[PDB]
């Protein structure tokens, strides 16, 4: 009925992107712990939002100038929390916790084969698999159509900073799950429109108590929240 999203983790309360803040949104009520991802110059997937390490570590560069082991080795999260892998994540919770994966804009095929791999070896998707174990996103249509052509029973959540019927029309087209637009361009004659149409709307990123009340009203599925415990308060 209602999809709580830990926006890179427990953002409002930790570090982002960190084991300990996957595991605190899991503890503040998270359904799903929302991942966002770099390639390595070793074609490895890090637990990271910037390209680059600078806003978020005690390190510099771009993700794809350094190996995953210089990473890992040299720099640690401004709090001091290793800087995950998606592999360490995957390999931490296994099928105990769902996960909202954003891949990257504009369409990188490496990044995607990459996250499929490493998800298929977890039997997180494909055969054996619970299909709302993981639901992937972007900004890109392109990324979200490879991803379909490859495992057509993964949801996807396709990113919006405007919605309308284009987006919605391109969601029944390329058969997207959800449509997750910012939170500000969302309406209630909107939500209602794209749920006449069978989609679901995911609303970002939403931090105040009264910005989730007022979308709760409007019939939003589901928000990215970087302040879990604001949603119990409502």
């Amino acid at each position: 009925d209602f999809m709580l999203i830990g926006h890179r983790g427990a953002t409002g309360y930790t570090d982002e992107h960190t084991i300990k803040g996957y595991q605190m949104a899991l503890d503040k009520g998270a359904d799903y712990i929302e991942l966002d991802l770099q390639l390595t110059k070793d074609n490895k997937l890090l637990c990271m939002h910037d390209s680059t390490i600078d806003r978020t570590t005690t390190g510099t560069g771009k993700v794809g100038d350094m190996t995953l082991s210089y990473i890992q080795t040299n720099f640690t999260s401004l709090n001091g929390e290793p800087i995950p892998s998606l592999d360490d994540v995957l390999n931490h919770f296994g099928t105990k916790v769902k996960y909202y994966i954003e891949t990257k804009r504009p369409f990188d095929a490496n990044m995607d084969r990459e996250l499929l791999t490493q998800l298929k070896a977890k039997g997180l998707i494909g055969i054996g698999s619970e299909r709302f174990q993981v639901i992937i996103q972007s900004f890109a249509r392109e990324s979200l159509i490879n991803i379909h052509n490859q495992f057509s029973n993964i949801p996807l959540a396709y990113l919006t900073s405007t919605f309308s019927e284009s987006e919605m029309d391109d969601c029944l087209s390329y058969g997207f799950y959800a449509i997750a637009p910012k939170y500000t361009t969302i309406t209630k004659e909107l939500v209602d429109l794209a749920h006449s149409k069978g989609l679901k709307v995911h609303a970002w990123t939403v931090n105040t108590k009264e910005e989730m009340q007022s979308l709760i009203q409007m019939g939003v599925d589901g928000f990215f929240t970087n302040y879990l415990d604001e949603y119990k308060k409502i």
